[PDB]
């Protein structure tokens, strides 16, 4: 698929809103632990994501997510326009004994994801490297 | 230089802390705002940055950030071993005016730096990539 594309999506586990995104052409990762569902979290989240990767273009199952004034203007910033969530949970609870906080959890299951065998890391590097 | 050294570094602005890792090969970052200057936060975001680059052995300007117990067992889950701050200092204030919290402006320069020109952002892709 085409190498700035990336799906957006909140999901939850323990009481808590963990929002992932999702580098469509390769399966690579990025998620974060955040306090509430808001736009703020949201709008903050792309600001990070866009400044690391080549967002050009975002989708999500939920469309609402993206009518806030607050995240329409970080996609204006940016520059931005407009399954998974299984799998990275069932790395959580495979690791969560070996973390007190969800967030680190989190962390260790993005990890495991994203370097597992080529892996989704190796895929998303080589697809913008080929784009450049 | 070697696809997997990052430099770590904790600086300060506005009475809040910054932490940035900079790709040293490439001079792609990665910082953000924590509340204090503590293991827990350094850990827990070594954890983030080996779970999305390939982080192989770490740097810093101040060793004693990476004596506590917390970041040592973060460098032995994600197999880590053990100047461009004000780069970034600067950007930060030309962006300041745009945003209300430091952690956005932070994003803000984060983004500016790593897509400014190759940049940053390409030839560690190029980089990471190469070694692949
Ligand atoms: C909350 C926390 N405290 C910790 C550690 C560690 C290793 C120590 C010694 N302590 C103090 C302690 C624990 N028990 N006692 C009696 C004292 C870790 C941790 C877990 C996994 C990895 Cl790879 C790396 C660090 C965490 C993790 O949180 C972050 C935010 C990452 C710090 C978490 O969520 O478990
Ligand atoms: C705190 C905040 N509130 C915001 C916005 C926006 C665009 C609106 C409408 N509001 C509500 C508002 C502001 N004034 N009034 C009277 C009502 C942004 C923002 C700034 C730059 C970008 Cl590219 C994208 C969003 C932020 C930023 O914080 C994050 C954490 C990113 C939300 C920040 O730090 O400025």
């Amino acid at each position: 698929c085409s190498p700035g594309i990336w799906q957006l999506d909140c999901t939850h586990l323990e009481g808590k809103v963990i929002l992932v995104a999702v580098h469509v052409a390769s399966g690579y990762i990025e998620a974060e632990v955040i306090p509430a569902e808001t736009g703020q979290e949201t709008a903050y989240f792309l600001l990070k994501l866009a400044g690391r990767w080549p967002v050009k273009t975002v989708h999500t199952d939920n469309g609402s997510n993206f009518t806030s004034t607050t995240v329409k203007a970080a996609c204006w910033w940016a520059g931005i326009k407009q399954s998974m969530n299984k799998e990275l949970k069932k790395i959580i609870g495979q690791v969560r004994d070996q973390a007190e906080h969800l967030k680190t959890a989190v962390q260790m299951a993005v990890f495991i994801h994203n370097h597992k065998r080529y892996s989704a890391g190796e895929r998303i590097v080589d697809i913008i490297a080929t784009d450049i």
